[PDB]
């Protein structure tokens, strides 16, 4: 169970680019966009056998997803979309696709330098969020 060894630990947000535009394209409502943009989340990534957990903690809301690489699962996103999610390990990157309502979005969680970078894409709109170790 070593696929995710470069991701495990705790992380805190450094910077965010185009995040509100990404959320707009996804369809997130105004108030959720404003709370999300204001959060300084702490991310916890952990491995228990085959099951990986990604937890995001912020002042007003936490999320927690647990999954096996390659196995589709149900996710209720923070903006309350009911999506079908699959996360795979491709070239050292966690590639997460969410499918719902005839639409898709991809969240790539990757390593760059000493950082964990989250790249979100919806119909050509890309957000880049950089985390440092907590
Ligand atoms: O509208 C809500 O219910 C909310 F709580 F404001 C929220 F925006 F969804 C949120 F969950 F807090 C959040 F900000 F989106 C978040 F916590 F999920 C996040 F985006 F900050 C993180 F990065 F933690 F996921
Ligand atoms: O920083 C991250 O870990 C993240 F993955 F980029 C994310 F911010 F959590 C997010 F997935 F983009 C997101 F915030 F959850 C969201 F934008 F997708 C959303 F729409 F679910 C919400 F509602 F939280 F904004």
């Amino acid at each position: 169970g070593h696929m995710c060894d470069a991701f495990v630990g705790t992380w805190k947000l450094v910077s965010s680019e185009n995040f509100d535009d990404y959320m707009k394209e996804v369809g997130v409502g105004f108030a959720t966009r404003k709370v999300a943009g204001m959060a300084k989340p702490n991310m916890i990534i952990s491995v228990n056998g085959d099951v990986i957990t990604i937890k995001s903690e912020s002042t007003f809301k936490n999320t927690e997803i647990s999954f096996i690489l390659g196995q589709e699962f149900d996710e209720v996103t923070a903006d309350d979309r009911k999506v079908k999610s699959t996360i795979t390990l491709d070239g050292g990157v966690l590639v997460h696709v969410q499918k719902w309502d005839g639409k898709s979005t991809t969240i790539k969680r990757k390593r760059e330098d000493d950082k964990l970078v989250v790249e979100c894409v919806m119909k050509g709109v890309t957000s880049t969020r950089v985390y440092e170790r907590a």
